[PDB]
């Protein structure tokens, strides 16, 4: 049985209102409804992994997977093995596979994060999970983040203190967040954002999503406009939104959205908005396509819509040669030439570099590199041909050129990161000086630049 280079993914997101589901929520797994959506001809197709998020969920975790795990084997006939589960008070996430994956999935990682401090900390939060999928590391987080037209600031903090603190995937890769952790990092949840107009649009707002005309909605979205600012979700992605706002609901009917300030909402209005959402980021050069993104119609006990989004991604085998794992392939090295980082900081500390990679047997610091003032202000940390040359595990190039490397710029005074990003080794030629380049993060904050040359060799 040949192992896989793709699978496909089930994201779901869905805010339960604190009610029990109806007795059918097929459609949610079946991605269909309004939206992108998917063609009937797959329907009895399984997908690989289905990720499921909820928010206000009130059903224990017993309760919940008998209902998953009883909604798939009735589309599929499939009986899903559970890869793992966890809450945080009413925020849950689940992950089921289908039993050939059993033996592919391994170092199965759980942890949540809880937002806020006194008054805002005991509801809000995120939950995640991680594994590998034979050679491919995957990450999946459900947040439900503050509430509230007017605190789009706090959920950007909320945002940046989940990324921060989620410990999730390899804990070796120390200088390295979430965001640079996993092969596939999908981001989804009732992340609240809401559609930024007048209260007294409200009922302009209703024409328009009747007409299914969501061009002057989309353009006040909150996460949209915070994303283009650069505010949140540096790097992350969405698939285009052409399915109606997913919130306010009335219950037992889609057919009104309940906008208008009651006691019971804290004397807030709640204007349609596309709280639930599904954000993906992938590291350079791997294949993700979304092949759905959409929301169900037809399951109505909460003042939510759920959410459905599919994804093919590329995955990778577990690879033995007679060389590496144990040992190097003498016949495989990456050089970089020319490089230097271009930071924001106003410090004058000296940096090094550390590389990181599944593909080495342990990371590989460098040299310090020499401090230049920048025209414009900026520090620029040179570190010419001085980089170490870096020695592969394996040297066939059907591994290597899938790889990618990790790369922190520390302080030599404190050993902190002051940037974070990833260069893919999926190159244009082998024995060859080509460029590269990957912004640098902190804390999910653009911090600077890397680039420069590098030159692969392969056993080819
Ligand atoms: O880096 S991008 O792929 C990220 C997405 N966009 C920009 C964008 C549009 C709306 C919000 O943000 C193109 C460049």
């Amino acid at each position: 049985q040949p192992e896989p280079d793709m699978i496909t993914i089930f994201i779901g997101t869905w805010n339960m209102g604190n009610a029990p589901p109806p007795k059918k929520i097929t459609s949610w797994f079946l991605s269909k409804g309004q939206g992108k959506t998917r063609d009937d001809s797959a329907d009895y197709i399984p997908h690989d992994i289905y990720v499921i998020g909820t928010q206000e969920d009130p059903l224990s975790e017993k309760e919940w997977l008998e209902i998953l795990k009883h909604s798939l084997q009735e589309i599929t006939s499939v009986t899903f093995k559970t890869v793992a589960i966890h809450t945080l008070w009413n925020i849950r996430i689940v992950v089921l596979a289908k039993p050939e994956h059993e033996n592919r999935i391994s170092h199965i990682c759980t942890d949540n994060v809880k937002t806020g401090i006194a008054n805002t900390l005991g509801n809000k939060g995120a939950v995640g999970v991680s594994f590998m999928f034979n050679g491919t590391s995957l990450g999946f987080v459900n947040s439900h983040l503050t509430s509230g037209s007017e605190k789009k600031l706090r959920r950007n903090q909320n945002y940046m203190n989940i990324l921060r603190f989620l410990a999730l995937g390899d804990k070796k890769l120390s200088p390295f967040n979430i965001t640079h952790r996993f092969t596939h990092l999908f981001w989804f949840g009732d992340l609240n954002y809401r559609v930024d107009l007048p209260t007294w649009e409200a009922e302009t707002i209703i024409q328009k999503i009747k007409q299914q005309q969501y061009a002057d909605l989309l353009s006040h979205d909150q996460l949209l406009t915070e994303r283009r600012e650069q505010k949140v979700f540096l790097h992350f992605e969405e698939e285009e939104i052409t399915f109606a706002p997913t919130y306010r609901f009335e219950r037992l009917t889609r057919d009104k959205y309940a906008y208008t300030k009651q006691k019971a909402t804290g004397m807030k209005y709640n204007l349609p908005s596309w709280c639930d959402r599904v954000l993906w980021k992938s590291y350079p050069l791997v294949h993700v396509v979304c092949q759905s993104y959409g929301s169900t119609s037809d399951i109505m006990t909460s003042d939510h819509s759920p959410v459905f989004a599919t994804f093919e991604a590329g995955v990778t085998s577990q690879f033995v040669s007679k060389n590496g794992p144990g040992t190097v392939d003498s016949q495989g090295q990456i050089e970089f030439l020319r490089c230097y980082a271009t930071l924001k900081t106003k410090s004058q500390t000296k940096f090094y570099l550390e590389f990181h990679s599944s593909c080495l047997e342990s990371f590989v610091k460098s040299q310090e590199g020499e401090n230049e003032e920048g025209s414009e202000g900026e520090l620029v940390v040179k570190f010419g041909e001085t980089l170490p040359k870096l020695k592969p595990i394996i040297s066939d190039p059907e591994y290597l050129l899938d790889q990618h490397i990790l790369i922190s710029i520390k302080s030599s005074d404190s050993d902190e990161s002051y940037g974070e990003g990833c260069i893919a080794l999926r190159l244009e030629a082998t024995e060859t000086q080509l460029p590269i380049y990957t912004p640098l993060t902190h804390h999910g904050e653009l911090t600077g630049h890397f680039q420069g040359e590098i030159k692969l060799q392969t056993s080819q």
